[PDB]
């Protein structure tokens, strides 16, 4: 079963999942000098004042943060996207070490970890129905560089002892994740999938311009975590990142100039 190991890692997922190998996966390499300006492209909508967050869970992979989504409360308007989306849950991507981790590049450039908020199309009634749309998701990636603290980050990072192992779930509520957005919302947008299995062709990407920095201790506490459950043999949760894949017949617009 796919993950990020020597055996099971991105380079094996397209055995059981062959899409892997389709002609929109993400993620991808934004190369700044070939992205275009797009002026139709409107200004991003995060209307997150009314989010619920509800619980924290380790599911082998990463970390989500999982919201209430029964109601539009904490949605991704305007951008590229046509209608609304609603946030379901968040997790971010990192590496063992500061120079890796972030799924998309900029030019080549890696950044520590990866945001990634991730929000359904309500026009197709709930998640499940919406990935197998190709404007089922709108995905907000947001890199993060090791710097200063971010200190909306720091009640993330302090309960992630109590989920150390896979399957482990703690109760997150009142989590406001407009503390993990940077100052500017110049993005790039893109369409792709999901950079995990099953890697579902339904993403529009957005991707802020802007990096959020943490601190090197609040990375660090990422990299404390296990793929493993409870009572199997420890490995740490350290470059859960899929490689940047090939762009194909696929623009990235730019917001800005
Ligand atoms: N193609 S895949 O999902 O990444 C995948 C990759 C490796 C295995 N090997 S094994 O560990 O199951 C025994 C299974 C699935
Ligand atoms: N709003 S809530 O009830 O509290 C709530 C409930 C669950 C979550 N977890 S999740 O965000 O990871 C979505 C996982 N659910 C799926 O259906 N995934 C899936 C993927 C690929 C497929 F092909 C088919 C299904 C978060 C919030
Ligand atoms: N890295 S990314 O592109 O932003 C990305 C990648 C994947 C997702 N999918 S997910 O939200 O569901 C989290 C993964 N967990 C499941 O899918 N669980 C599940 C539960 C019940 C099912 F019936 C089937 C699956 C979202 C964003
Ligand atoms: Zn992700």
């Amino acid at each position: 079963h796919w993950g990020y190991g020597k055996h099971n890692g991105p380079e094996h997922w397209h055995k059981d999942f062959p899409i892997a190998k389709g002609e929109r996966q993400s993620p991808v390499d934004i190369d700044t000098h070939t992205a275009k300006y797009d002026p139709s492209l409107k200004p991003l909508s995060v209307s997150y004042d009314q989010a619920t967050s509800l619980r924290i869970l380790n599911n082998g992979h990463a970390f989500n943060v999982e919201f209430d989504d029964s109601q539009d409360k904490a949605v991704l308007k305007g951008g590229p996207l046509d209608g609304t989306y609603r946030l379901i849950q968040f997790h971010f991507h990192w590496g063992s070490l500061d120079g890796q981790g972030s799924e998309h590049t900029v030019d080549k450039k890696k950044y520590a970890a990866e945001l990634h908020l991730v929000h359904w199309n309500t026009k197709y009634g709930d998640f499940g129905k919406a990935v197998q749309q190709p404007d089922g998701l709108a995905v907000l990636g947001i890199f993060l560089k090791v710097g200063s603290a971010k200190p909306g980050l720091q009640k993330v990072v302090d309960v992630l002892d109590s989920i150390k192992t896979k399957g482990k779930s703690a109760d997150f509520t009142n989590f406001d994740p407009r503390g993990l957005l940077p100052e500017s919302l110049d993005y790039w947008t893109y369409p792709g999938s999901l950079t995990t299995p099953p890697l579902l062709e339904c993403v529009t990407w957005i991707v802020l311009k802007e990096p959020i920095s943490v601190s090197s201790e609040q990375v660090l506490k990422f990299r404390k975590l296990n793929f493993n459950g409870e009572g199997e043999p420890e490995e740490l949760m350290v470059d859960n990142w899929r490689p940047a894949q090939p762009l194909k017949n696929r623009q990235i617009k730019a917001s800005f100039k």
